[PDB]
């Protein structure tokens, strides 16, 4: 076993259909890695194409500060293994639960910090004629030291701008024009998803998957936030979920905004 040899398990940090993720040490280099172990997906299944899209996206992108780093993947005995950088602060989805439990939330400064950082990530990815297509707290990762680095993960849904093979992301974060199968402005669907991601961080109530409250949002109505936020900022989130995707800012656009530091 390459796994049982090259690495040593310190902590289970994920459990589910996919399988299990583990905090591990590379025996060779003594650095910490997140390694995921999955059953070989069914041929012709979305699990497999996800797997397939991630391989390609890893091959193209190489390395970026705001993208969780790919190191390696391989097989043993009808199981996939993927070795990625380990982010010690967990997923934003976790951090938000933590923020429920201590009756805290992300103060506007941190929301702005969050938005811009995941912004630089999308800029790089879009710049490389790719789109992520499943942006959500669950798939944003946090590396702490003080400083905080936000890193985009899970590229199972990454496809080309040119010839888009669209696996529908989480419905809670999905822009209307993607449900309609309009794939002409997918860069602006990542943008849509990032706004709602940020809204979750503000302590918004769990987002609808469907029903009245869902179409309300896609009509450009920002979901209610407990805490109070600046006019400048509130309007930027609002435009990021504009019904017309052309009217949403690009990644490039987003990371050149005074309201952000
Ligand atoms: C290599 C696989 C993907 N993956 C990363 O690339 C990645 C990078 N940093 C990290 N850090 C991390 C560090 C602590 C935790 N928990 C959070 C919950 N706590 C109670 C206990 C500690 C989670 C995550 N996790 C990564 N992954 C990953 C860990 C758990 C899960 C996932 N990913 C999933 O998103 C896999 C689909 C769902 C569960």
């Amino acid at each position: 076993s390459r796994y049982t040899t090259e690495f040593h398990e310190l902590e289970k940090i994920g459990s589910g259909e996919f399988g299990s993720v583990f905090k591990c040490v590379k025996r060779l280099d003594g650095c910490i890695y997140a390694i995921k172990r999955s059953k070989k997906p069914l041929a012709g299944s979305v699990d497999e194409q996800n797997a397939l899209r991630e391989v390609y996206a890893h091959a193209v992108l190489g390395q970026h500060s705001h993208v969780v780093r790919y190191f390696s993947a391989w097989a043993e005995d009808d199981h996939m293994l993927i070795q990625n950088e380990y982010c010690n602060g967990g997923s934003l989805a976790d951090a938000i639960s933590e923020n429920y439990r201590i009756m805290s939330y992300f103060k506007e400064a941190e929301l702005k910090d969050l938005l811009l950082q995941v912004g630089r990530g999308l800029r790089y990815i879009h710049s490389m004629s790719l789109v992520h297509m499943d942006i959500k707290p669950s798939n944003i990762f946090i590396s702490r030291t003080n400083k905080v680095m936000f890193k985009i993960g899970d590229l199972g849904h990454v496809t080309r701008i040119s010839s888009p093979q669209v696996e529908e992301g989480d419905s809670r974060f999905l822009a209307n024009e993607v449900l309609q199968e309009n794939y002409t402005h997918l860069p602006k669907a990542d943008i849509f998803a990032l706004a709602l991601t940020v809204v979750c961080a503000a302590g918004a109530e769990p987002l609808p998957r469907n029903g009245d409250q869902w179409h309300e949002i896609r009509q450009g109505r920002l979901p209610r936030i407990p805490q109070v936020l600046s006019q400048e900022f509130t309007e930027l989130l609002k435009v990021m979920i504009h019904p017309d995707p052309e009217r949403r800012p690009s990644a490039m656009a987003l990371v050149k905004h005074s309201v952000l530091l």
